[PDB]
């Protein structure tokens, strides 16, 4: 669990609005009872001035909202951590060069979140690791042959073909999973976390948690995990 970390100086709430700035992360704007969530992105932030400046909404029309002067939450990514905050002042609508962005005060106070204890590497579609998830309480007939999609220290992502769901149940710990080159795993036990399946491409995905793992078992995942980002 562990609940976001509460900014609430200028110097820190100024210093992850100019890295959502620096590294274009889309922003993602609700106003207050109105189910639409529009795009934006900060576009300056001058702690001096007490001045954070927002894009133009997408779509335009959201624009709308605060001419209003409505309430609206906002929240983006940045390296994986959420960065929050509330904006409930009235912005100012500015033009330049044709492009219009929308400038207040900065926000009181911002909230960062990053809920995972492990780094997720993603692999290369063209690379992915065959894996078999099996185990005593398995529902239905053999083992499902699967791939890897991420791994992490403490989980993976797994990807099977048509919807499986019927099959597992969340929360329902397998003892049997196996990954091919480079892992190398046999017997490993995995929890399912999360799971959800696509029709338009006939594939359920899923969350598993390791448990029980050996230090030769971790090393060789976590030093898969490391290679993956080291290309």
């Amino acid at each position: 669990p562990q609940p976001p970390k509460v900014l609430s100086t200028p110097l820190e709430i100024a210093a992850n609005l100019r890295q959502l700035q620096e590294s274009h992360d889309p922003l993602i704007i609700t106003f207050h009872d109105r189910s639409h969530r529009f795009q934006s992105y900060v576009v300056h932030v001058d702690r001096e001035s007490n001045t954070l400046a927002l894009d133009e909404m997408i779509p335009r029309d959201g624009e709308k909202f605060i001419e209003n002067g409505e309430h609206f939450r906002v929240e983006g990514f940045h390296d994986g951590v959420r960065i929050a905050w509330e904006c409930d002042h009235a912005l100012k609508i500015s033009e330049v060069d044709g492009h219009r962005c929308y400038s207040g005060p900065l926000p009181q106070e911002v909230t960062y979140h990053q809920r995972r204890n492990a780094f997720r590497a993603a692999l290369k579609l063209s690379q992915l690791v065959d894996i078999i998830l099996d185990g005593a309480h398995l529902k239905g007939n053999g083992a499902m042959r699967g791939k890897l999609l991420d791994i992490s220290a403490t989980g993976c992502k797994l990807r099977f073909e048509g919807n499986v769901e019927d099959r597992l149940q969340l929360g329902q710990v397998y003892e049997r999973f196996k990954a091919g080159n480079p892992l190398g795993l046999v017997d490993t036990m995995v929890e399912l976390r999360h799971l959800h399946y696509e029709e338009r491409i006939n594939t359920t995905f899923a969350g598993v948690r390791f448990h029980n793992l050996s230090g030769q078992a971790q090393r060789k995942i976590e030093s898969f995990v490391y290679q993956l980002q080291r290309e």
